[PDB]
């Protein structure tokens, strides 16, 4: 009953299931997990792949023999489980050397060290088999108005991203970059807060075909925006390379709950938008199990994310495959929305007398749009109570 | 004492001072104002120009003789006061024919009527002397997830904006377009909610040099974002053609208070950013006086906006012209932020041994950034208590 | 299929279905409705009763003959439909004489006029058969910090509510009062913003057994709080006399959507809390149909509110009547939450050695709470996918 | 220049200046501070006293000899500095045994252990000389709707607070209790989120004269409410026993910035309300220095909190002592707000013909309130630009 399979492209993170529960008012409630154990339990649950930070796989300040031993043990775990790695990311936020930032720091040697650590993790990501890179700007911001010059910081972020694009062009890899936006937490105001700010940063670079977005449901719900509107703008731009699925209960701190929890209707319209657009990337869950749970609660939340995605996929397919719903879609003129406005020309629009001169504004205004009947049909197909 | 002058480019709107106080739980508390009286009182207060909707100047469904009589009376008022018109906008939100939207509606004749009304107001705006056009997407959105298809709606908005750009290219005018973002109110989720979403829409058009943004302090503070960060990203893109100044007390409804009220520190850093960048456009106040006030309170709020801008301009100039502040700026390494990261090359960065191999992360992490001393100097220069 | 009946106590408002669609950026999209027509269509839909403002039933400044003609026509409509009136409220927000407030105004004659209008509407409410009175503080607040003295305003609100309690004690009626909280809109900061602020105001009055709360789902979701937590605190205090059900999509303006839309999981836990506590009052829907809809969309939204309540009542009863859910409730120690902490005494708690001295904090901390398995069971019972 | 003195009652916390900078995306950036060193540096800065958690002073699981050695060293530091202890609090949130909660937990032995730890810290607080106790409900809440029964949890919180009141009544101490509200972080929905919810909990207890509130500026600004409105309701109830002063930049995570930063106008009206009401308690700063700062930045922020309070005290006294401001206060009818509404009686109000019959609503509605001129006078007295 709603059993996940590796053909559904369900991927998880190592920091998701390996989170020890350290919130800033409490200590850790769970022990540290082996990545081999995490890969084997995610293979028993039915996932497709795992993602990793560099500090999640290899600990900080270790030797090259311990680095290649960790890479060999992780490669033996992936070869015995059959799982892939579709995405990797870097850690530029945990260490106190990155307390002002990574690529946009006030120290040039800290900026060069973050670039060198990023280039080493890109080499490890291509060596492990990833095809998407994610650069989350965690510490890139300020707590006051005079702590960062924002135009110079966008110049240094453009210089660092063009250096990474020049490095992958010179090595000839097939990896592509993704930018993960967030409005705040841990900084007061994180640079590029939204998907649109990330896309406007992407269209100013030198090689803009290698950069996309990695949006998050929770990170766009802390700004109070609409996540199907952001995903549909990113798909209209053709730049959605990766996605992150979690839950959020409104404008607050980053909770990172399981998928389906929080805004269930927005998750339903997100799953309906991805199934109607045909997004063929990985389905990544960047979530956190709560610190009141044990490891059985961790794997129960990891099963519940995939179960909620399969239930919402079945409800969205049953919503879109219905003749009464298609009659309500024809009654709400959404097929006339798909028609072009003026395909006859600008001179034909200026010479058409029925657009301004004989247009009846009262007869066009006394026409119901019937959106509430379609929304009640969507609510009945979501809850399963159809007559 | 802080007397405004027309060289300071202070502009207002007709709907700002002519607001009758109709909120959705109450009736109107003031009578309708004459635009001639509004232009003469704003000339006595010391403004530079006025802006207008088409429905603010000429009422709906009137004749051409009453239209040219209103244009002749407004032109006689501008010729006797000496004020200009730097900006005009259209009204696609008040009438019930635009209850689904203007350029992105589900009715093709409503879309063509909104385009024809926009072209007629562009002809009136060039005839009156404006050089910036503002298209605010007021009703462009939905209250449910299935009421709009967002990719087709962005296709129709791209088609309508390319038709307006083709019209001003064919007539050969010197006017430029501006897009005013808003997250919500009156719709549940308004398309292009932020400045970054507007810039990402601007970089997908066919002639992108004629389109910019018209951001608002309140409209970016209902999303919980940072308005100097948005204005600095719009100035880094080179697309800030117009601005709107008001106040807002957090994530709530659109209050549209006077300038200085609300986030005083964010208004101070906004005035400091505009004075350091040298923005030479109009200083427009899109504000609303409250409905508890009379007309003396309306002109007191209109004087208080310009007085708050001149006081914040003096405090920002006294903040930037100070040797102890410049010593704190050198101590916070913001001159090293202005230096480039790797101007020696990618191969020089990969061969530089001091970036990764002999980089001391503990000695680079045990260095204070001293942002709080600079923020206390900014607070002392804001409040005037300097020792 | 989920047909409503008058035994389910479903009540509506006259201003709900009679809303003409006047938002503050647009005009009215619908004509004015007859209250006789609204009562007859709500009787055909299956409601139990209607509520009214005084200005919704009798227009402002009319004669006593037109007042008794409107009362006679409304009484003939109620006698031919069989519907009741369980609740009435007053209008102290639409007229421009109440632009500073009603009971807490800066004018003593305006305060006395609001008290006299409230006493006349209480006499009409007892004459029509209501048993609950609602006093919504619409305009009771300020836009600046120096426009109201808040302690003197709470003194005048206490004086006005004690005068209304003295009036209903002197007339000997059986009506009870309810206070409806709201954080903002139309004022910047409305006095008594939450249910807890209303309860803390209720416990300072002279006759506190005649005052309760009338909370709203949307009005507590504009503050970002938890509405089952507020309803459970109001039921723990024993003061929940009335309720208002609508929808809201987060911290924004007051949308007043239909029930079920917005936070569906919070609506599910609200319906589960009311069905487990046994709240026997009216089920009132203070909602607004959108201005894109016609009258068929208005009655479709009015049917969809009752259909969503009956579907959530069936899902909450199927959630609570389940042995696997009861086993998860026993595993999550919520039966041990219902046990008292120290029923043996304070000296027995201080002399009990197993509370502090031999208490094993590691063995008590290494115990999973299993909340995620219970929340997945609640999500499966909400969506109907149970194996 | 604005030098603080111990007669101004400026108090700090040990966890404020001893915060190591551990946010949930990063590690610690500073070493652990000695409390003797913190008391001596706060005495050199000019504070009046220090507050403490029990885990801040004595570490967890230590012996009684190390406990009395820490108490003897802290007592020698207080005797050599001359500083007091006005307030103490307990730690029921850091350890993983309190991951579900303290007083409202699902485990009875965890509830009894939290009560015994609270009684031991009350004995240490009376032994050190404190007169106010603060019980912050950090972990008292849930992440889902079925994880806590809220009425049973309020019953157990009432039982635990009545047990603490019975303990201080039986020992005969002069200490009083304070409840610190917070909406969320670290839980999803913390029980008693606001000051009004805490006051409504206080008025249900058995001995309600020993319980008050300890509100925070940031904790009431994460709910989007008005903190002078909450402090004025707590002073109208007569229950403000303690206060916490910090800063917050809107509805987000708990930043805990320095005082004056964030909402400067709301901090100005808060300082004006405390100086006009005559609050004679301690002025406590529950703030966090940022992790980019060193120890000189920590003591610079600790000096800047007291400097911002003294500057706002001088500006509020200069605002209230002004004849033009008093003329605007008489013009805005705030002396008529202080007059009672109906001191002649209910029968005199019902027989007064000038309240309803000869009341001119148009002449009372065509009267300006002149709030914007008073708010401009308050802005000019805040910024110091007075003519
Ligand atoms: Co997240
Ligand atoms: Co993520
Ligand atoms: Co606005
Ligand atoms: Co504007
Ligand atoms: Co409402
Ligand atoms: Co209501
Ligand atoms: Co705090
Ligand atoms: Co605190």
């Amino acid at each position: 009953n709603y059993q996940p399979t590796p053909e559904d492209r369900f991927t998880f993170g190592l920091w998701t299931v390996g989170w020890q529960g350290r919130d800033p008012f409490g200590d850790a409630t769970r022990r540290a997990l082996d990545p081999v154990e995490s890969v084997r339990r995610l293979a028993e649950l039915g996932a497709h792949g795992v993602t990793f930070h560099d500090d999640d796989l290899i600990p900080f300040g270790s030797s090259d023999s311990e680095r290649e031993e960790h890479v060999k043990r992780f490669r033996q775990a992936l070869d015995d489980t059959g799982m892939k790695v579709p995405m990797a990311t870097t850690n530029l936020f945990t260490h106190p050397v990155f307390k002002d930032g990574g690529f946009t720091a006030n120290d040039r040697d800290v900026r060069r060290y973050a670039l060198r650590k990023t280039i080493r993790n890109i080499d490890l990501a291509v060596e492990l088999g990833a095809e998407t890179y994610v650069a989350w700007g965690g510490r890139e911001g300020a707590e006051s108005g005079g702590a960062k010059d924002v135009r110079d910081a966008l110049d240094r972020m453009k210089e660092a991203f063009d250096l990474l694009g020049e490095y992958v062009t010179s090595q000839g890899y097939d990896i592509r970059f993704a930018i993960e936006p967030k409005p705040n937490e841990p900084r007061g105001d994180i640079l590029l807060p939204t998907v649109g700010h990330a896309l406007a940063f992407i269209e100013r670079l030198e090689r803009p075909e290698l950069y996309g977005v990695n949006p998050e449901v929770g990170h766009e719900q802390m700004a109070g925006l609409n996540f199907p509107h952001g995903i549909a703008q990113a798909l209209w731009a053709g730049k959605l390379f990766h996605i992150d699925l979690n839950g959020q209960n409104g404008i607050k701190y980053d909770q990172d709950l399981r998928f389906g929890a929080g805004d269930l209707r927005a998750a339903f319209w997100l799953v309906d938008l991805l199934e109607s657009a045909g997004y063929s990337g990985p389905r990544h869950f960047d979530f956190k199990p709560p610190r009141t749970e044990d490891f059985d609660g961790v794997w129960a939340s990891a099963a519940g994310c995939m179960r909620n995605y399969l239930i919402l996929k079945e409800r969205a397919a049953a919503f879109r495959a219905d003749p009464e719903v298609q009659e309500a879609l024809r009654a709400s003129r959404l097929d006339e929305l798909a028609r072009p406005t003026a395909a006859d020309g600008l001179q034909a629009l200026l010479d058409d007398r029925s657009a301004f001169e004989e247009f009846d504004v009262d007869a066009a205004a006394a026409r119901g749009m019937a959106f509430e009947r379609l929304d009640q049909l969507a609510m009945d197909h979501l809850l399963g109570a159809r007559g």
